[PDB]
């Protein structure tokens, strides 16, 4: 199940699953059929997958709990009647689908995807065991990372590729890509935030679907940090006091080092780490950000 | 198999479909495999993408050609590994034609580990043969300015309005596009398209400069749509739509402009007609 830090924030359940289901370790749910992941197979003719007309965002599930499911759907629905999908379905049944996908795989940590698409509007559910763009290590004693020379964004999830087999044979982890005018862009899954005198930055691209650094924004906002969705600048990655990755999948991710120099003292930056902390204090905590999954 | 207008240049094949093949009716091909149709899935999990639309018409596959040219070309932006060579895909896509006997096919080509897909189903109409001979009605939206969200928005707003289809304006008071389609405006002999998958509209200016027709790919603004003295819809799903009314108005004589008919009434004979163009598919 990846095994995680002894004594860190990051715990997997302690649990059993039964592999006698054929739904055990992931559940789509397509056309009104709740199917085992493995076999979970989407038609050709889907104009969604076929000519980039969708709408998707990404959930998790940690200690039986998902996260945010309400926003979640919120967020979902608001994209399908900007592109005049109508699900077929409310946001209720939406989420009873959702809580049935994951309770039916029996797994108490999960990645998530909703997709809506037009087909007749079609809706795509799953619950897969939980992915990691970082390892657990690394989101306790930070990564590393290279600013490509040989890929940009302009002002393609193969620059992507790039900049990450880039980034490995100049002996880092990971990619921060810039863009045409010398802005910080994004890494390959994640995007990034930098902190700077107190202050809490991350690019306005906004590519992800997850819900991830809208936490990030609201727990520096109740950590009285300002945080700020803007352009950052080529000066501003490279003189940051903090930089990390942030996603649904593995969190938020301390960035030690940037073109083999150190940031700050070379560890993961005191902000980064109340976040993250805070982060995955959240997905125990009784509240309206998460809902018990029944199993 | 879809009506068409008595004695209109568009007409089906008169065929019947052996239903003893799997493959009658609509063919996929996925990574070395032919599927029937209807059996043509993906993982969810598989669902960055390029792709073409070509059509079959009389047996005749059009421009098969050119639309490889484009799809490749295509793929090397995006960084998307071809897998296979244009001889190949060319194979492979008249073999989906002629398993699925369809002599009038709308066909697909997309390039997405690399995955190759190609498909022909039945021939697809953005309007119906009716309107393709005796032309459709328009409005410009008024709540949508230039994404299928817009173009279904467009929709929904003309259908509201009593019209059969819109016309989108951009943020700059110029034609953008209708759902599904170019716009093609004539005005005083002169035929102007919005400079903005399918080799429909190209095919359109080659006919229009061999009729000795000036064709320029423009900005036109709202003022030349709503004075054109005949404006059409072009498309791969249907090819030369002609529009009578704009806004309730009747454009012209508010029945199929001349220059409109002569361009739509070639392009159907191309396909019946034997050159570089078209390539009969051997079933």
């Amino acid at each position: 199940r990846e095994d995680t830090p002894a004594g860190s924030v990051i715990q997997y359940s302690d649990y059993e699953i039964d592999y006698s289901s054929p739904f055990a370790g992931g559940v789509a749910w397509i056309e009104g059929e709740y199917l085992p992941a493995e076999d979970a197979k989407i038609s050709i003719f889907d104009t969604g997958f076929g000519h980039s007309d969708l709408t998707y965002t990404v959930a998790h599930v940690w200690h039986g709990n998902i996260f945010r499911l309400g926003d979640h759907l919120d967020r979902l629905l608001d994209g399908a009647r900007k592109l005049r999908l109508d699900s077929g379905y409310t946001k209720d049944e939406l989420a009873d689908i959702t809580k049935k996908c994951v309770s039916l795989s029996q797994l108490r940590e999960s990645f998530v995807n909703l997709t809506i698409t037009r087909g007749t509007h079609q809706v795509y559910i799953y619950a897969i065991p939980y992915l990691w763009a970082f390892p657990p290590a690394e989101q306790i004693f930070g990564t590393t990372a290279v600013v490509p020379r040989h890929v940009r964004r302009a002002g393609q999830w193969g620059d992507l590729t790039a900049a990450s087999f880039e980034a490995k044979d100049r002996g880092a982890r990971t990619a921060i890509l810039m863009d045409a005018d010398n802005c910080v862009a994004e890494g390959p899954g994640f995007n990034v935030c930098i902190v700077k005198d107190g202050k809490l930055a991350s690019p306005s691209r906004n590519a992800l679907p997850g819900i991830t650094r809208k936490t990030v924004f609201e727990i520096a906002g109740a950590m009285g940090i300002e945080a700020a969705l803007r352009d950052v600048t080529s000066h501003e990655l490279y003189d940051a006091d903090e930089i990390m990755a942030v996603t649904t999948a593995g969190g938020v991710t301390p960035i030690n080092t940037l073109d083999g120099v150190p940031i700050g003292d070379g560890e993961p930056g005191p902000v980064t780490v109340a976040i993250r902390d805070r982060f995955w204090a959240l997905m125990d905590e009784p509240g309206p950000l998460i809902e018990a999954i029944q199993y």
